[PDB]
């Protein structure tokens, strides 16, 4: 979704 439900990973990097 990249809306809100998935707003934890950014810590590791959006383009992991």
């Amino acid at each position: 979704g990249a809306a809100i439900g998935l707003a934890w990973i950014p810590y590791f990097g959006p383009a992991a």
